[PDB]
């Protein structure tokens, strides 16, 4: 059973802006996704201070970067708080309608696409490099779900019966044919060092 949803008009417009605008500094997508993972990890860290049983689904708080040259995918895995099915559907737990507005008002006021994260809609910068994005998530209060979208105004949600994660979120970037540089170890290392060198959780770059 696959459910198909329409993006809210402001999100479809934000996604069209990211896909169609000429902007060479595409590498910021990784900073934005690592920042989202760090926010999810802060959230489970905080919640577990009062209820340590919330870490029954996994005590390790980390981020893994997994390139796969054969599948042409870059996967960002975190063991953060995860998202419920409702959260996924409601713009991946973001304030995307009000954030898209504030980002649009900022762009007209002298901002560039790299400031997207300040408006809480940094997730959608994944479409700077990916033709398709799959989000696998597991929250303690819900089952494991897979969100997916190739943009074009719609997304799907289905239960994920493949590899249970325990808790957290997996962002699978199906890279555009001319964005394969983001599968190279030296390029990922460079971007992590430049934009995410002081994240409060271990970032492990997997090798092939
Ligand atoms: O899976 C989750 N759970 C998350 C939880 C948070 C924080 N959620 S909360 O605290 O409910 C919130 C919502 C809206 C505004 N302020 C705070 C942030 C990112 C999360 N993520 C997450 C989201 C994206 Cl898009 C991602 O790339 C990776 C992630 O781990």
């Amino acid at each position: 059973e696959v459910e198909t949803f329409a993006f809210q008009a402001e999100i479809a417009q934000l996604m069209s802006l990211i896909i169609n605008t000429f902007y060479s500094n595409k590498e910021i997508f990784l900073r934005e996704l690592i920042s989202n993972s760090s926010d999810a990890l802060d959230k489970i860290r905080y919640e577990s201070l009062t209820d340590p049983s919330k870490l029954d689904s996994g005590k390790e708080l980390h981020i893994n970067l997994i390139p796969n040259k054969q599948d042409r995918t870059l996967t960002i895995v975190d063991t953060g708080i995860g998202m419920t099915k409702a959260d996924l559907i409601n713009n991946l737990g973001t304030i995307a309608k009000s954030g898209t507005k504030a980002f649009m008002e900022a762009l007209q006021a002298g901002a560039d696409i790299s400031m997207i994260g300040q408006f809480g809609v940094g997730f959608y910068s994944a479409y700077l490099v990916a033709e398709k994005v799959t989000v696998i998530t597991k929250h303690n209060d819900d089952e494991q779900y897979a969100w997916e979208s190739s943009a074009g105004g719609s997304f799907t949600v289905r239960t994920d019966t493949g590899e249970p994660m325990g808790r957290g979120t997996k962002v699978i970037l199906h890279l555009k044919e001319d964005q394969t540089e983001y599968l190279e170890e030296r390029r990922i290392k460079e971007i992590v060092k430049k934009h995410s060198q002081f994240i409060g959780y271990p970032i492990t770059l997997f090798v092939e």
